[PDB]
């Protein structure tokens, strides 16, 4: 009449400013819910554990939650401590809802008790493609990446979405990440007369390009994935960063509807801006409430109801595929500024 829920994450290595957001999000979650009557009168209590975000610690954590009778795990923060844990959870018929792991493989196995409230990086490719096609509507598009799984992966995605829709992509090329001079690339957008570049990679590269493209006078508009929306971007491109398009999680902290949680957090002296605050709250309110409110105690009856019906969340309405990934989950589009600040885009 006291439902026990495990919250696992790093409350100690160097990743702990990340675990702080999730512990924080979970806690506010059990409180709001038990405050409204809880689960049919029963109350939810959070048992908290340290992962330190370590693969050997993770595995020890999950053994100790098992042989300790908890049935619902709202965790692991890192993709590298989770995987190992998830083997153990599935094994022993224990529910596991990750509020931050994005390794596409967690779900490529057949585990029937593993879910996520976190989005996959690949969902950004399609958000970009749709934005460029619906609202930018540029004339000549060159697509570039940095020869890596991340950057190459996300560029091809966008190139895919862009052609299926018959858009005009001039060239598709790779750059040597670590490169300090893009004068050839830059001379090629001049000549190919390019007006919109989608670049999949990281900030280091993007910053030099932007800096590099603007000194030569290009009017070209740049798009990039979350790896480009870093704080260093402005300490690197300076002004050329201005108006760079980026794909980033939406700011749940700025939803009129979340203003109640935000105040609650400011009040406790906690920072309500971390995304882990929001995707972990979304986790608690789906296991517990969307579902235990289904009458079951049983881990599997629980995943069947969330996969059949959805959770209504702080993070929006959620739907899951039969593999336990979110369906229809999108990242936001943001317009960057020379100051390192960000307006959400048109």
């Amino acid at each position: 009449d006291d439902i026990k829920v495990a919250v696992v994450g790093a409350m100690s290595g160097p990743i702990a400013q990340w675990g702080i957001m999730e512990f924080n999000g979970a806690e506010q979650a059990i409180k709001d819910i038990n405050a409204k009557g809880g689960i049919k009168g029963d109350k939810l209590v959070g048992v908290e554990y340290d992962d330190a975000c370590d693969p050997k610690q993770a595995v020890a954590v999950a053994n100790k939650i098992v042989n300790d009778g908890i049935k619902y795990v709202i965790g692991h923060l890192c993709s590298s401590s989770t995987q190992p844990a998830s083997d153990i959870y599935e094994d022993e018929g224990i529910l596991m809802i990750s509020p931050g792991a994005t390794a596409p493989e967690l779900t490529q196995r057949g585990y029937q008790h593993i879910m996520r409230t976190a989005g996959l990086d690949s969902s950004q490719g399609p958000t970009a493609a749709k934005y460029i096609l619906e609202t930018v509507k540029p004339q000549r598009i060159a697509i570039i990446h940095d020869k890596q799984q991340y950057g190459e992966g996300l560029a091809r995605s966008v190139q895919d979405g862009l052609k299926a829709a018959n858009a005009n992509v001039v060239f598709f090329d790779g750059i040597t990440a670590g490169e300090k001079d893009f004068s050839a690339l830059i001379a090629r957008l001049k000549k190919e007369n390019i007006d919109f570049v989608y670049y999949g990679g990281y900030y280091p590269e993007m910053g030099q390009m932007l800096r590099q493209a603007r000194s030569v006078g290009l009017k070209t508009q740049f798009m990039g994935p979350e790896g480009v929306g870093n704080a260093s971007l402005s300490n690197i491109a300076g002004d050329a960063a201005e108006g760079m398009l980026v794909t980033m999680p939406k700011r749940y902290d700025q939803d009129p509807a979340n203003q109640g949680i935000v105040d609650a957090l400011k009040a406790d002296k906690k920072d309500p801006s971390g995304p882990y605050v929001w995707i972990t709250y979304a986790a608690v309110q789906s296991l517990a409430t969307a579902l235990e409110r289904t009458g079951s105690d049983e881990p599997l009856a629980l995943v069947k109801d969330l996969k059949a019906n959805g959770a209504n969340t702080v993070i929006g309405p959620l739907n899951w595929d039969e593999k336990g990934d979110l369906k229809g989950f999108d990242f936001g589009v943001f317009q960057w500024h020379a100051d390192g600040s960000s307006t959400k885009a048109k």
